[PDB]
């Protein structure tokens, strides 16, 4: 909730992509099901953070293959919530001094990926949490406190971001070591209210 | 033009609607074509910044009307770009140490509006400039320099933006007389680059 008039909520941008949607699952359970003949990789077995190109190592075509997926009429709208994600975001955002946006990067075929993520979090938050969309290629230029993201690494056009990333486990970040003292959350179950109230005065 | 790795560039968010797509003008022609037996409100007579705010005041219902003008299909995608505003920008964006934002917010209805800005900065400035686009209700949570909206109180979040608020003059806010020392840019035609290298070291 926000701050008193004039007053300075902690403010937490919570990802989209793998971090409140499921991409990677749905991703390969949709791969799956129109390419039934190709070779796929177990989630277990996911290793760098693009989707495509592993799938491109595994075999010529596959990145393209991989790329119409999620390229596809309903991709984003019909992804799963990761368990506890609905639920630790609407208590967050009903927490005094606290502001919440889920802040995400919109593919470059725009045609529904936009429109499917506005429509997704209606479903999930309601209309009145559309107030706390931010779509952006870079997230760095996004001022916050916190940002709570699978990618590991992160750069932009700030050099200095203003937020410490938490990195959220995904199938394809879960074996990295990080440099210290760069923190994890590994799963909505995990104590994220404790990673919040390190940062408030 | 990015700065050297690690370097911080000029940072410029600029706005859509009144700014770069001429909103005031496309609303009133297509509110015109489509109730041609109601009475409109001239660019010259608009005051205050809700357009639909001005015409609910004109008769019980306009507002209303004026509403689904917006929320139509194509009314954004179908925005003429202010004169000037083009090449501006993509002149900005081809400054040394410079980064360039598109910063707009997407209306609540959310079927064709959020996709149409980002087909509308396709169709004038290319591919590629859709790596520049940020979506969101707050401004005040995208950190830069300059913010350049015809807006003129922007208000959010962040009590204390990082931004210099450089007022652009539109039809609703010509007459308004601003507190000392905020700055006004005219139109494209009036000195965008002494604004810019105002706030370079
Ligand atoms: C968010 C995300 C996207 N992708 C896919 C989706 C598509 O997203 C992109 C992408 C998405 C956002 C950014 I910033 C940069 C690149 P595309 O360039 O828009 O198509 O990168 C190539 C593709 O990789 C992934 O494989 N894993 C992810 O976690
Ligand atoms: C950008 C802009 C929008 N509007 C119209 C458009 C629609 O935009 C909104 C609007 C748009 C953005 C914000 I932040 C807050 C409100 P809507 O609540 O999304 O429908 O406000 C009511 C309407 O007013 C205007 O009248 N003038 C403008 O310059
Ligand atoms: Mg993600
Ligand atoms: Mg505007």
């Amino acid at each position: 909730s926000n701050a008193a008039s004039g007053g300075r909520a902690l403010r937490v941008l919570v990802d989209m992509d793998g971090v409140l949607a499921d991409f990677e699952g749905g991703f390969l359970r949709k791969f799956r099901a129109r390419f039934p003949d190709q070779p796929f990789i177990a989630l277990e077995d996911r290793r760098g953070f693009w989707v495509s190109e592993q799938y491109g190592r595994l075999r010529p075509g596959l990145s393209e293959k991989a790329i119409s997926i999620w390229e596809s009429k309903n991709f984003f709208f019909e992804l799963e919530p990761l368990p506890g994600a609905v639920e630790a975001v609407k208590e967050m955002a009903s927490l005094q001094n606290t502001d919440v946006f889920i802040c995400t990067s919109p593919i470059k075929m725009f045609k529904y990926c936009p429109y499917e993520k506005y429509a997704w979090v209606e479903k999930y938050f309601g209309p009145d949490f559309l107030e706390q969309i931010v779509l952006t290629r870079d997230k760095t230029v996004v001022s916050a406190d916190l940002l709570i993201d699978d990618r590991p690494d992160i750069t932009g056009a700030e050099p200095t971001p203003s937020w410490e990333h938490v990195l959220f486990t995904a199938c394809h970040n879960q074996h990295l070591q990080l440099q210290p003292p760069r923190r994890r959350l590994h799963s909505w179950a995990d104590d994220w209210k404790a990673i919040l109230d390190s940062k408030r005065p």
